[PDB]
């Protein structure tokens, strides 16, 4: 069941990585690097403003007779960020034809979603975030993945690269 090498320890900077099999790496307090690699693993970075380092190299999809997802824990928006560049088109739609699509638990603690899918019998890419504080994503949560400036001044007293306001 709970078997492989789990990895407890980074607590100075540098890259941490499962690789493959039952790898539970998890850091503990920094601004560390990590990644859970292929098989069916879990990842915290832990207490920081971690990066979670994925590039699909090592993971592929799941599939009903074989789940190598990958499980994120205790994730905290207002710290935690993801290398996302690419791994995750930025035209949502239905998972399908060059589109992306994400959908979230009962309670929305847990956000799931896939980066291009294919048929229930020929494969299914699909992940799965658990969350703790804010269980959202934003261009800042990932990476640039090459994007533009923000040299932009469209905000009502604040400022910021999201345009919004509270009414």
């Amino acid at each position: 069941g709970s078997d492989g090498e789990p990895l407890v320890g980074g607590d100075t900077d540098d890259q941490l990585q499962g690789g493959s099999g039952a790898d539970r790496l998890d850091g503990g307090a920094g601004d560390d690097i990590l990644d859970g690699g292929a098989g069916r693993d879990r990842l915290s970075g832990g207490a920081g403003a971690d990066t979670f380092v994925f590039s699909a190299r090592e993971d592929s999809y799941r599939t009903d007779t074989a789940v190598f997802n990958d499980l994120i824990l205790d994730f905290e928006a207002s710290e935690d960020r993801i290398d996302l560049s690419a791994l995750g088109f930025s035209g949502l739609g239905d998972g399908y034809g060059g589109t992306l699509l994400l959908k979230t638990n009962a309670e929305g603690t847990r956000t799931y979603l896939k980066s291009f899918e294919a048929d229930a019998e020929g494969r299914r890419f699909e992940v799965a975030l658990d969350g703790d504080h804010t269980g959202d994503l934003s261009a800042a949560n990932v990476v640039f993945a090459a994007t533009g400036t923000t040299t932009e001044l469209e905000v009502l007293g604040d400022s910021g690269t999201q345009a919004g306001a509270i009414v």
